[PDB]
Order: C-alpha cells, then sequence, then structure tokens
C-alpha cells in the first residue's frame, strides 16, 4: 502494494557493550531496508524522559532512565514497506524470554531488563520518536541501487 | 523412517542480483541436503509460462514471466528426507511478510514481487519442475561423506 | 525476576563429526550463557545406559547406546537466568522436522536419529545429567565481564 | 606500552550502497577497539574540498568531491591502542588491488575508484578529520566491558 | 584503468564434498565479481585430461584425472577488473601450505592433493578452460544493480 | 607427503571472557584439523608456572601466571598434516600488532597481554604441553568422516 514507511531503531547501552551493532545494522541491511538517519550519543535523563513519556507512570520508569543513560545508544531510522511492523518482528518480543531464535532479542539477550534494542511499536509512536531523536536535516535521502529488486 | 525426497529450488533474478547465491545455497549444505543438479541461465519467457501454466489465468501472469525473465536464475536440485516440506520452511512463507527471522525470505527480503527465491509445493511439483528445467543426465548421483551422520 | 540455573547440552557424535561444535558453542555465548564446564569424549556404553535409563525398556535403547558411543561428544554446562526452557529452544524440536530455522537443529539437521545435540528436558533432569557427566571439581566459576550487561 | 590513540574512520558511498556498514561496524568491534563517534550524513561538496584539501590540485579532486557527495557517508572515530596504524591494515591497502584477503578492501571491494572506505594515514590527520568531522560534544566517552581484558 | 575480465573457478570434488560451495560463491559475490555461468557436474576423465594436457607428462596426471573425476565438480566463470590475478589471490596458493589466512584454500583446506578449488592461471588459459567447460549459450549477460558502486 | 601431526592449542582467559571459544574452534573445523581433547579448566598457577618453566627466568613469569590464572582456560589437541606449523599462522604472530588480518589474534586482539590464545611453537614442545595438560585416556581417537577429501 500500500505504502512503504518509516521506523526508529535505537540500539541500548547493552547492545553497544556487547558489541552488537554491527551485527544489528547487518540484518537490517540484508533485509532490504534503508539506513534514513544514524547518530551515537549518550541520552541525556531529560530527553529520555521525553522518550518515556507514556510510561512516566510506572514503577520502572525512573531506572529506566537510570539505566537508558549509562551507556551510549545508537539511533537510527530505517525506511521500507512496512518497517514497522517487521522491523519489530526482527527484533523479536520485547521480553527476551520469548522473542524466538532467529530473531535480534531471541538471539542475543535473556533479561527483559537488558533487552539490547529498541523499534517503534506503530507509526504514530515511529514519526514521534523520529522527531525526538532526529533533526529533519539529519534524515539522508538517497536511493538504494538495488531497491528495483527489493520493490 | 518412511522415504527420503528431491525438490526443486530456484533462486530467482532479483536473488542473484542481490548477492544471495552463496548464503542460500550455504543454508541447504548445512542442513544436510545434497546437491543433486546446479545450473545458472536467464529462464526464456516460454519456458517460464511453462513453469507457470497453472497460473496462466490469473492476472499478474503476464508480469511474473517478463520477471522471471528479467535477469538470470538459479536452478537447482536438492535431495533429503523431505526436502520438500522442510525446505519450504527454509525458504519462509511465499510472502516475505509472513517469513519469520531465520528464513531466507524472513531474513533477506521484503515484498512478495521480489521474494528471491521459490521452492517446489509439492513432491508432484517437484518432479514436474524438475522434469522443466533439468534434463536427466543433468542430475548428479553422488554420496556425500556425511550422509551416515545425517541419516 | 526469580532466579538463574544451569543446564546440560551435549554435542552428539554427529554433531562433531560434521563439525557443528564452535557454532553450537558460539550461539550459546552470543545470548549471554555462561559455558560453566565442557569435556570432549566418548561416552561408554556403559555411562550412556546410565544417562537413559528412563528409556532402557524402549526398543531404540540398545540402538541410542551403541549410537552415541560411535564417537566423542562434547559434554557442557550452561549458567542463566531459565537456560534449560531457552537453551531447548535454542536447540529446537527433539525432532529436526519439527525444529524450526534459526534453531540449532532446524539450521543443521534432518532426521530425529541424528539430531546432533542434545539439552536437559528439566531442571531436575539438568542437575541429574550434571552430576552423572560432570565432576564438582569440573565446574569452573568465574564471573562473565558483561554479566551486568545482561543482567 | 606506550599510549592508545584515536583515528577517523569514514564509510564511503559505493560501502553504505552496497551494505557493509554493519560489516565494516562488526569487524572493528571484535578486534576490541572502541566506538567513541558517529554519525550518517552526505558530505558537503565543501565540508569535502576541506577533507581533501592537499589534494585540491590533482586531476581527480573535482570528481573525488563530486564522488563523496553522491551518496551519504558513515563516519566514525575509534578509540585503542595504535588504532590509526592497525585500522589502516584492517582496511587493506587504499587500491584494492593491493589489499590482501581478509582485510575489508580485500574483501569487499575492487577499483580505487570505489574503495569503499577510509582510514586516517596518521595521528596528526585522523585529529584533524575528526575535528572537520565531529563536533566535541559528539565523541562519547564510555568504557568498555571488557577493556581490562583487550587491556 | 584498463579493462575488466572474466575467469574459470571450478570448486573440486573436495570442496562440494565437504560443503564449501556456499561458502566460496559468497566470497565471490562480496568482492563485486559477477557470476557469468555456473553448473554442476562430474567432469569425465576424457574432459580431464583435456583440461590438464600441458600436464599429461607429469607422474601425477593419472591420478589427479581419477581425482577430478570421483565427485562433482562446481564449473563457473566470473567476470570483473583483473578476475583472474585477484580470483587467484583470493583462492590463495595452490599449496594449501602457503595458503594465507583468510584466502579460500588458507581456510578450507590443508593438503595440495585436496586443495578444494581451481582458478585460472591467466586469462589466456581462462579463456581456453571457459571454452572447454562452458558453451558460448552458457555464459549470461546482465548488469548487476551495483556495478557503478564497483566501478 | 611426510606425516600429520598434532599440537596444543589453548584459550587464554580473555578469549573466554570476550566469548571467541566457538569461533576459535569453528576455524579449526572448517580447516579440516580434528579435535582429539578439549577441556574448560582453570588452570592453577603450580600448573601455569610448569607450563611456563623456559620462562621463569624472564620479568614478566610471575604476572603471567597470575594472569592465566585469573579465568578458566579451554585446552586443546588439534590433529593433522602440519598443525603445530598451520596452527600457529592460523593463530597469527604472538604479538597482535604483528597478526595479520584473517587471523585469530588479527581479527579479535589488540595487546600483547591480552593476546585471547597459545599454540605450541614446535612439534617437541606441542607433545611436551600435551602431556603436562591432558592424560592419556583423554585423548579421543576416532576419525572424520571427510578425512579423505581432506587427505
Amino acid at each position: 502494494m500500500a505504502n512503504l514507511e518509516r521506523t526508529f531503531i535505537a540500539i541500548k547501552p547493552d547492545g553497544v557493550q556487547r558489541g552488537l551493532v554491527g551485527e544489528i545494522i547487518k540484518r537490517f541491511e540484508q533485509k532490504g531496508f534503508r539506513l534514513v538517519a544514524m547518530k551515537f550519543l549518550r541520552a541525556s535523563e531529560e530527553h529520555l524522559k521525553q522518550h518515556y513519556i507514556d510510561l512516566k507512570d510506572r514503577p520502572f520508569f525512573p531506572g529506566l532512565v537510570k539505566y537508558m543513560n549509562s551507556g551510549p545508544v545508537v539511533a537510527m531510522v530505517w525506511e521500507g514497506l512496512n518497517v514497522v511492523k517487521t522491523g519489530r518482528v526482527m527484533l523479536g518480543e520485547t521480553n527476551p524470554a520469548d522473542s524466538k531464535p532467529g530473531t535480534i532479542r531471541g538471539d542475543f539477550c535473556i533479561q527483559v531488563g537488558r533487552n539490547i534494542i529498541h523499534g517503534s511499536d506503530s507509526v504514530k509512536s515511529a514519526e514521534k520518536e523520529i522527531s525526538l531523536w532526529f533533526k529533519p536535516e539529519e534524515l539522508v535521502d538517497y536511493k538504494s541501487c538495488a531497491h528495483d529488486w527489493v520493490y
């Protein structure tokens, strides 16, 4: 048929620390998705509270914010037909315990607390996050040489 | 138981173009299936119409034929206990959208139009396709050194 | 939561012969599990009968014993939150025919007879097997440098 | 020783387009180097002329600038003992024809024109480039959990 | 330058038997070389003697022929700037003993008797071999979607 | 031749900690070498002093002993034509700074202090170490199914 899309994928502190950046990026590349934007940064607690506003009234919130600020993250935007839905499928269940082998979480992590990566839950959330994490001039627009072979 | 089998596996133009030949063959090798035959060729529209006879009364047919002729493909025959059934599972759903991560399609493609590969839907179709794509002197008969460790 | 765990993973003769030792170990490593103990040995028929006591009445038993003694195996102990349950999920169904792509059996084997690997079915079994296969001074205790990033 | 170091690694338009970002990053990670900074951008011709000042009189200069602006690049900073020297070794010869198998260039490219990646030629150049490509607040400082095992 | 090229690459019986087809093809794909033609067949002793005419008066010849006929091989043609020269470098020394790690032979074989693969020693030999192993209508002519990113 | 051989390969504490066990083993497997014996253990300082007798009068000795006892190691014995010589080539230079990309050390480590692995320098040393680290009954003798394809 219906239309392509866009999604926000972020590699959490543990994913970076355990050296899974290349593996994660590689997987998206080999799938046929395109890297619109990518930056490495240590998200401030302020920025993170904004990212987790819908969970500010959840027990874990404080820990989650302290957590995501403990180390640098890799924030990215991937484009493609249904990126949000399939992207999350590639990520696996948010709880590594339910993530099936073959998926990023299912292959690389164990606990929900340390689930190495984040994927937007919907197109509505995707655009929100993308705006919160990226500046419009950061989203690079180019055309993949194999685009016509993926679509 | 009950008996082995044999199936027709074809790597479509997009699979070849995006450089997934080695990956796809490799996957079948590591599983324990044996390469009976393999050839690289640009299937003529005529040959393709024959391959897709059961879909000659379907809207997409004309495009499908034009499609499969746009570039060379890698036609192969793989032998093994239940190759047809398991081979397809290894391929993933025909619609990349439903292909689960870990499968060829699930890991390498996005759209059904460009689903990089083809596997026989049944033993009956397998034998038909094998005959349509290969000459009897092209199916090599040998024995894998690890055969007794697989079976 | 609730508590960690510990499980017994054994790479069968066919798994060793087909050179899948590195792949199998690698997989457990990348998941975040820790190698507590590992040894390479040709399990005697006596030792194997003990391992398969619960099946000493079934027709396959004598073959299974002769089988597992036909070549060396790699016996290991892996520690982690829910190792027994997730470990088996990583292994796939005991019957390679039902093992999903992405899993060890699903990627590397075909027949149940030659299913390349064994994982404990439960914590109760795990501890039994661990005792049967390893000596208490063989289970090494150390701390993975990325432990706090997995947990 | 004697002291660590810091180097500027940039994945050129062709390296991105051919989907080698993950492979390249992965290699540096597995080596024990640490990602200090990373950003995805389409370097402007102006910015590129500055990057290639020492070559602004050579026959190729204009082409080189037009080239590097044709698609987005991945700019990074890697830290580690002798990153500049070893990093380039990992990259291979600047001319893919002389790059040995096992290296990034030796494994992934053919022509010098399209040599997929750039590595600083010296610590002096490294700091220059790092300043030209990154803002001081972009270089993230954290400690790898396996630092004491690499050092 | 000066001009491209084309070369004859053949995966010997041992390479096929040990399951290195996917790995070897994959390596050529990731380099940017294009598969012009590929077939799976058991080279007849007669055909092989022709291939080894320049060694028909050498001690090993008799065995070499018996050898190459013992199992099926994978004959292929790869196009690219300097394929013959670089292709051989990718293969490693003909004597696995001197093949450096990172090369096909260096990573996968030990003895010269079983050196898993063959590459043309020169453009002149290449064309000879291509003609001896392939029929002109078997060399497929297409254009890789990433061609302009490789050259 | 002239004759086969055998060698002692030990994965050091850092190699284990950084999760490179599967990678290292995998590499020896894919080469065609056979695993004769393997055990996981924390080598006592006593046992280590014996292993490093020839260096007991060298400055670093005390540290080297404390070092190798800091974590568990994976001790193995690999059989094959020229294992000692080629094995070390696969390991790379003892000083990771000189280890070429493609080799274990060249791909995974940086400092000599933490060079992740050990390989015997000679057949004379190999047998010494093998005796020092393994008990005769631990060296398993079996035959690789692809032996005739490697030799």
